[PDB]
Order: structure tokens, then sequence, then C-alpha cells
């Protein structure tokens, strides 16, 4: 059984999948890419997007991040669950995860590029979707539960992203939303999370340095 | 049946007819209610709070919300029949990549040949006769993109070909010329039944987008 994950380490998404796989328990090879001189293999695996993370199972690829990690719960199903059983609680979950997917990713970028009004823009519903996020999370440990769940999952990898929102975007998350970042630091505990995830100072120096090679400050 | 099931949904929108056919697919008579989108409903809203969107199927009174996670769910509420997806872990993956592929490309791209011009407009109709073309190569020689069985992927996308007027007209494209492979699929599809009473004639649909244009002020 050959498990090999292709990723960019500081890729929220490829991170999700880091974290399944060292939550399952399952040892995998872990390959970094670069994204301006793609490999043959990634070319290969991911014809369509061209795009990182591509988990490579037996020689078969799973990619888009959130589908790599329902395929691990749905193969390594002996332990740890990540989704829940009921139906409309699945459902649930893969809202969440699905609104993070919509919303994340793309508010943080352009909190780190935009300018102007988009950038604004882009800060306000930033803040509110931690909030609606936080308001779904309620008094529970993690998103999962009382165990890391699918959403924990798709969701936690932004934080290390958090000192660029912050730094860039003039913001402070943790006063706005504290739920929030007790919420993540909780995440951080665990050690599938700790050891899948880059600190925010490697990723805040890595976003710098695009920025000043993208010509925006 | 004791299950309550209701549909929010606005007619012509793919999007719900996706729900419309999964529920049909498993036999579910279900209470449609139609949206008006410029003057939602309250439960509209109280349903879907974040997206304030349709579809949102309610089941036993609880709200799903979007479109393939509704599909999602009837599946593996109704699992007695008609299987929607396959059962092996690696084609399930295959299959919600490709669904996802279509929702990332197939509506917005769709969108840009009915109401931009110009460049955007070229650059649309291009793109969107190369998404047709993969997911032809990936249908290949099976009668449905689930094989010999209506699927996940051909759920997600059949709603699009009844808006194929719309785009063969307003984009001035020949769909069936480019993908004959995809059109003659589709064409099987409008013969189940399931899908047949679940999906707006293509006629409709064009009436209803050159009206819109005509409103919106494109032409
Ligand atoms: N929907 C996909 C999204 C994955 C994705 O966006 N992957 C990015 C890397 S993470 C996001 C990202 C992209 C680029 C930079 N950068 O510094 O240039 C940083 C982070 C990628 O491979 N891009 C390749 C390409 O388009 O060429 C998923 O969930 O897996
Ligand atoms: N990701 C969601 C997308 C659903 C969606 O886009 N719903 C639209 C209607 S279908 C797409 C659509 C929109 C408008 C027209 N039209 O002709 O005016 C046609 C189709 C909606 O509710 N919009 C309300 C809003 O945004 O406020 C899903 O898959 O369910
Ligand atoms: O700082 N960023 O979040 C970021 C900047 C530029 C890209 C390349 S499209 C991607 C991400
Ligand atoms: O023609 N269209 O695809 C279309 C036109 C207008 C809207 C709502 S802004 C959405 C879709
Ligand atoms: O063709 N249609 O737009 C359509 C089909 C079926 C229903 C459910 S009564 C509603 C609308």
């Amino acid at each position: 059984d050959e498990v090999v994950l292709l990723d960019f380490w500081p890729s929220p998404f490829g991170m999700r999948v880091r974290i399944a796989l060292a939550e399952k328990g399952i040892k995998y090879e872990y390959k970094e890419e670069d994204l301006q001189n793609k490999s043959p293999l990634l070319l290969k695996m991911n014809p369509v997007h061209k795009k990182i993370p591509v988990l490579i199972h037996n020689g078969k690829p799973i990619c888009e991040s959130l589908i790599a990690v329902q395929y691990i719960e749905e193969v390594w199903n002996d332990r740890n669950p990540l989704l829940p059983s009921d139906p409309y609680q699945r459902a649930q979950t893969r809202f969440w995860a699905d609104y993070v997917d919509k919303k994340i990713y793309d508010l943080g970028r352009k909190i780190c590029t935009s300018k102007g009004e988009e950038k604004e823009a882009a800060k306000k519903e930033f803040i509110e979707a931690l909030k609606l996020l936080e308001e779904q999370l309620g008094d529970k440990t993690y998103f999962g539960g009382d165990n890391l769940g699918f959403v924990d999952i798709a969701l936690v990898p932004f934080y290390t992203w958090f000192k660029a929102y912050e730094t860039f975007g003039t913001l402070n998350i943790e006063s706005e939303c504290p739920k929030f970042v007790a919420w993540a630091k909780r995440c951080l505990q665990k050690e599938s999370v700790a050891k899948s995830l880059p600190d925010q100072q490697k990723v805040y120096e890595f976003i710098m340095d695009l920025r000043k090679k993208l010509g925006i400050e």
C-alpha cells in the first residue's frame, strides 16, 4: 500500500489532507512541489486543475482537498471517524466545510493582495465569516464535537495565515473573535494538527516575500 | 410516507433541478414551493440564513442547503433504491471530482454567455465548449456518467441542458455540432421519467432568459 501526498508547505488546502492522514494514523510520503516548476508527476496526476494537494493511493490520484479527506474517511474507516454517521448531521458538516471552502481562502487572499475598497470589504466579510463559524461551534470543543471532525480539518489550516491577515489587513482577530482563536489553539494541542501546520511566522514571512515579489508592498 | 419533504426552488434554476431529479429518482413525492428571488419568502430566509439561496430541501422541518449536498443527503437517507453514487471509495471520489468540476465551471460560464458582451463573452464561449468536451471525454462510451444508471454526475450536469437553447442563441453556438456525444447523452437522460418530470422545456428557459436580458438592458 503506497500513499503519497503532493503538496506545497504553506497551502491551507494541503494542510487539510496532512491532518486527515495524521489523524487516521496513515503513514505516507510527503512530496513538496514547486508550483512555478510543476513536476511531470503532478501534471500527470492532476491534468484538469494542475493543483496541489494530490493524494496518491496505490498510484491512483485523488484531487481536491475535501474530496481527498472524504476518501481517507471512507477507506480508512476503522477509527477516528471524521464525519458523523447521521445523514442530517453529515449534511450540516458538509455545508459548513463548503462555507469555509467558499469564503476563507479567497477573503484572506484579498486581505493579503487587494487594495482600497475591495480590501475593506474583504476584511469586513472575513470577520463576519469567522463570527458565523464561532456561532456554529457553540460550546463544543471542536466543530466535530469531542473529537476533530471534517469542519475542523477544513478550517484550522487557515489559522496559520492569521499573522498575515492581521498584519496586511490591520486586523486584530484575537480581540474580535476570541472564541475562534481559542478553538484553533485547542486544535493545535493535537499532534495530528501540530505536526501538519507550519508556524504563523513562517507563513507571514512567505506572504511578505510574495507581496514584495508581486509589487504590492 | 410519514416524512414531510418540501423543496424551495426557482423553476429555471439548474441547481434546483438537481434536487428535483434526485427526489424523483428515489420516487419521493414532495411539495414544491416556487420562490420569487426578488421577493424571498420568510421561510426561505429562515431556512437558508447564510446564503439565502434556493434550492432548500426541507425534510421533517430541517433544511439542507446547497444542491449537491442535498443530493447526497437524499442518497444517504433513501438508500434502499436507485443508488446515485458508486460503492467503491475511489470511484466515489472520482464522481465527486467531476460533480465538483461541473459546479465550478458550467453555471458561471453559461451565465457569461447569456449576459456578457465582447471579449468576456467570447472567452466564456470558448471555455464553455472546452469544459463540455472534457466532460464528454469522461463520459466515454457509457450510457450515463454513472454507467448503466443515472448517477451523481448526471444529476449535477443534465439540468444545464435545459439552458442549451439559451446558450446557443445568445452565444451563437451549435453545441450539438461541437459535442454530439454530449447532446446524445443529455437526450438519453431526458427520456427517463425522473428527469423529464423535473426539467423545464428548453424553449421555456430560453423565453425566460430572453426576457431577463431585455429587462437588464442586455443585447
Ligand atoms: N480547490 C482546491 C484548491 C487547491 C489550491 O488552490 N492549490 C494551489 C496551492 S495553495 C494556494 C496558493 C496558491 C499560490 C500561492 N503562491 O504563493 O503563488 C500560494 C498559495 C495550487 O496548487 N495552485 C497551482 C496553480 O494554480 O498553478 C483544493 O481544495 O484542493
Ligand atoms: N451553490 C448553490 C447555488 C444555488 C444558486 O445559485 N441559487 C440561485 C438561483 S439559481 C441561479 C440563477 C439566478 C438567477 C436567474 N435568473 O434568471 O434571474 C437564473 C438562475 C439563488 O437562489 N439566487 C438568489 C440570490 O443570490 O440572492 C447550490 O448549488 O445550491
Ligand atoms: O498572499 N496571498 O494570499 C496570495 C498572493 C498571490 C497568490 C497567487 S494567485 C496567491 C495567494
Ligand atoms: O442569464 N443568466 O444566466 C442570468 C442572468 C441574470 C442573473 C441574475 S443577476 C442570473 C443569471
Ligand atoms: O419544469 N419545471 O420547471 C418544474 C418541474 C417540476 C416542478 C415540481 S412541481 C417544478 C418546476
